[PDB]
Parts: structure tokens; sequence; C-alpha cells
């Protein structure tokens, strides 16, 4: 039966959440819960290769590369933090696009999986620091 499973999303039984196929009754922030990760279905920028739980399933990275919707979140902002703490947060926001996809049929994250989009997210969130970092030493006033 489509809309009312035992997951209402991934892993979650404890709610009676969904109803039917379709839904328009919920309105919070737009569409996303909680963390950003990105809001529009488009090309990541250059991504390096990630160390996963073993490098063989690294491979499969680059085979999932469009199932893999955990692109980085955008929102102005200049708070000066550590590079290494400050990105470990965003590691997860970048995960929350790859988390709503889950609900396609009931998706689950395994011990190599998660390896996948944590190691891969926070790679990248650190690059989001480096990027408006540049943009401040060429140019800033005030």
């Amino acid at each position: 039966m489509q809309g009312g499973g035992t997951h209402s999303q991934w892993n979650k039984p404890s709610k009676p959440k969904t109803n039917m196929k379709h839904m328009a009754g919920a309105a919070a922030a737009g569409a996303v819960v909680g963390g950003l990760g990105g809001y529009m279905l488009v090309s990541a920028m250059s991504r390096p290769i990630i160390h996963f739980g073993s490098d063989y399933e690294d491979r499969y990275y680059r085979e999932n590369m469009h199932r893999y919707p955990n692109q980085v979140y955008y929102r102005p902002m200049d708070e000066y933090s550590n590079q290494n703490n400050f990105v470990h947060d965003c590691v997860n926001i970048t995960i929350k696009q790859h988390t709503v996809t889950t609900t396609t049929k009931g998706e689950n994250f395994t011990e190599t999986d998660v390896k996948m989009m944590e190691r891969v997210v926070e790679q990248m969130c650190i690059t989001q620091y480096e990027r408006e970092s540049q943009a401040y030493y060429q140019r800033g006033s005030s």
C-alpha cells in the first residue's frame, strides 16, 4: 500500500506520518526539514576521491554520483570558525538531501553507506568555507 508504511521516511515506526501517496497540507519552510543541503536538482562541484570504509566501495562513488544528491547548501554568512569542527556539522546538513530521497521506498544507511556520504560531504563542506575565505582576502570592507 502506497502511503503509510512502517518507516515514515526510512526508519521511524512510532508516528502515523503520511496517509496517502501525495500530499499538500504541509508547509513549514518549503519542503526540506531541519537541515538545508541544497534545494535544486543540478550538478555538484568537482568532488575528490573519498576514503570509504573500503577502497572497493569508493569505486561505486562515481557510479552513483547521480544518486548522490548530498550537495552543499547555500546561505549568506561571514562567521569565522574551525574548519575542522564548523564543517563537521555541515556534513549532515549536506546529507539531508540524500536522506529525503530515502522515502522513495524506505531506504536506509549501512555502515559503509554512511561512510560514503559522511566523508564526501565533510570534505565538500570545508570547501564552502575555503571559497568564501578567498573572496574576502581579495576584497573586503566593513
